[PDB]
């Protein structure tokens, strides 16, 4: 499968992952930095079949960015597939949303990209 | 929490999803026919200390499109905010990821906005 | 025969007067439920003219750069989606807003909605 | 401004703009991919007044793609940011909506994202 394990990406957040043989995804997220202020809990699913013709093997996460030391009431679901190979990667793209009021329900989510490598 | 139970989306797909007093979210995910063939394990996480200003409370989860009758080579995350009161509601955006070569990965992910009561 | 041109508004109230040019322009202005002078934008932007015939919805975008002579948010929202058709007529959008940033806050650069338009004012 | 020029995306579609002083952008835009032929007009607008304080000037563009050889009955947008640097860029996401039925409609709209260099 090729996910299990730990991955980086393109800022150098730090990505660990145990890709189990149900499709589950379990594991942790931080920054760069490493230290544990900013670990959090993840999980989600993949493909534990994928297709053998080029194709990428999608998966998806979330992380609700609550640990031990902080809350910023948010949540953060990565999609996307892995693509193996001598480049190998995980392309993402994500949404981040924020707990808000109704008022300011409009501007709750953010969106972005990710690409995680197995390199820093 | 409130997010515990059987939600509905606008064209009836079901979540149904337990909140785990460690921020986990568990469950299934099925349509609206409710057939077995159409039904798929879904993994998540939430808020579970949200902020006690009147915001809502920040979630996500993936389902894998694999079970034991279809796969679909795709992962959707959904991410989002369960606003409580008279009527509960989840309020998300999704990415349907699929598994793509590199050149078909320009139209790999779908994107869309899904709205949860405990009514059909 | 497009059905667009003309005055639309989300639940929320916000409101957009467009034409829909003969070929395939759209123009007009974005406003505030308010319609105060200092909420209205210039819009711009681009629709199928020729859709199919088959029940499908007429395709359609359009931005607002959040400039105008009264204040600059320093930021501009797309819109994309689907004109569809009726005596209830609709255009059915999602929408991406991305604010000027430095490369450090460029991560959050960019906020994602959607949006429902109808011509019946709230 | 610095955006009036052409533009390169990653994968080699071609954006000819124009930024007028009144805040619009008019053009062409050429796809690498799709249901895509020769070029297709543009229009958006940008922020002719951007921030002195480093930041990027926002921007977006729709292009319909219909033009005198085809028709895909779909519409792409683009939103984004041009960044003055050594090698400017603008880094977009966009949201390319189809046509479709009602019954489709869960599934009209793709989204990915761009990366602009006056250099292909």
């Amino acid at each position: 499968a090729g996910i299990t394990g730990t991955w980086y990406n393109q800022l150098g957040s730090t990505f660990i992952v145990t890709a189990g043989a149900d499709g589950a995804l379990t594991g942790t997220y931080e920054s760069a930095v490493g230290n544990a202020e900013s670990r959090y809990v993840l999980t989600g699913r993949y493909d534990s079949a994928p297709a053998t013709d080029g194709s990428g093997t999608a998966l998806g996460w979330t992380v609700a960015w609550k640990n031990n030391y902080r809350n910023a009431h948010s949540a953060t679901t990565w999609s996307g597939q892995y693509v193996g190979g001598a480049e190998a990667r995980i392309n993402t793209q994500w949404l981040l949303t924020s707990g808000t009021t109704e008022a300011n329900a409009w501007k709750s989510t953010l969106v972005g990209h990710d690409t995680f490598t197995k390199v820093k």
